[PDB]
């Protein structure tokens, strides 16, 4: 567990720690102020006795891949600095919480119809997040049927931006979910990826998982890593299905369960409980869950599906 990085000397120098945003496994997540240029951070602190005691392989290669990609909705790793205990890593900071911290997902009673709600989140205790509270005002938005896709799609749109970056980069990710996106801000729905703990280059597949609920069929019937990136695609249908029906669509009841259930389920969008979505929304769906890998859809063809496309490649401008 050594990474070339800087001194934790240099580190206490250069910033200025302030509270936590989260906790992992191994150590906090803080805010942290970058002293020359007052850049707001995520210094995430992890001790490397902790970890000897599987991960190091994980954490190198999360590590090295997520320090040269260059990505809007990937979030930056700029720095790391260490010592014989700790590792630290400074990164772009996201002050809007996970997916589903923001986006309240839930079957609504009265109607059997899949509901969303836009929550302010506070988690950030950074100065900017606590300047705007201390002089705003605060909650909960209910969306509208039109809302919700438009804002899914939105978001859609960005974690296929991001994975056709990262195919085309020639890395299969492996853990797409929503708990792996955190938005950006409070002030806007930009989301960012977060985690790479899983991820591996295609040239480096058989050389000897994921959640469960978002794992493809091809990744759980194969006893090595002979698949592709398409299994990328899949999860994040699994991720589109639980933002548009409010449900994932093999919800097992323990990871048993689960894992049956997307080996052997096959779904079918033309039972009548899919008439709520649109018919593109239907039509992407089915694409993305497609079992048969050859005519599932890359994150390419999710990008010029008129889903994702259709407000692009406009001509004169009507607004
Ligand atoms: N760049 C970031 N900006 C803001 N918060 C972050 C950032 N990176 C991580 N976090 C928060 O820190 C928490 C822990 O990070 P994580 O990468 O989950 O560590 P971990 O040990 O892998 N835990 P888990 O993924 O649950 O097994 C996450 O839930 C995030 O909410
Ligand atoms: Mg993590
Ligand atoms: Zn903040």
């Amino acid at each position: 567990l050594y990474f070339q990085g800087g001194s934790l000397l240099e580190l206490q120098k250069k910033y200025h720690l302030k509270g936590a945003i989260g906790q992992g496994s191994y150590g906090v997540v803080r805010v942290a102020i970058e002293n020359q240029t007052r850049a707001i951070r995520a210094i995430k602190i992890m001790n490397k006795n902790k970890i000897r005691q599987k991960d190091v392989e994980r954490i190198k290669t999360e590590v090295r891949l997520m320090k040269k990609l260059h990505h809007p909705n990937i979030a930056r790793l700029y720095e790391v600095y260490e010592d014989e205990q700790y590792i630290c890593l400074v990164m772009e900071l996201c002050h809007g919480g996970h997916l589903l911290d923001k986006l309240n997902v839930f079957i609504d009673d009265s109607t059997g119809k899949c509901a969303m709600d836009v929550v302010k989140t506070q988690i950030c205790p950074c100065p900017e997040c606590n300047e705007e509270a201390i002089n705003g005002s605060i909650f909960r938005e209910s969306l509208d049927f039109v809302q919700r896709e438009k804002l899914i799609s939105n978001i859609m749109r960005q974690i296929f931006s991001a994975l056709h970056y990262l195919h085309n980069q020639g890395i299969c990710h492996r853990d797409i979910k929503p708990e792996n996106f955190l938005f950006s801000t409070n002030k806007s729905f930009e989301i960012k990826l977060v985690d790479f703990g899983l991820s591996k280059e295609f040239y480096k597949l058989n050389n000897g998982a994921g959640t469960p609920y978002f794992v493809a069929p091809e990744v759980l019937n194969t006893t090595n890593e002979s698949y592709g990136p398409k299994c990328d695609a899949w999860s994040a249908g699994v991720l589109l299905h639980l933002l548009l029906m409010g449900a994932v669509p093999f919800p097992g009841v323990n990871d048993a369960d689960t894992i049956s259930q997307v080996l052997n389920k096959k779904l079918c969008f033309e039972n009548p409980n899919y008439n709520v979505l649109s018919p593109l929304a239907r039509d992407l769906l089915s694409n993305l869950l497609n079992r048969n890998v050859d005519e599932r859809f890359d994150a390419m063809r999710a990008l010029q599906h008129p889903w994702i496309s259709q407000f692009s490649d406009k001509i004169y401008k009507m607004s």
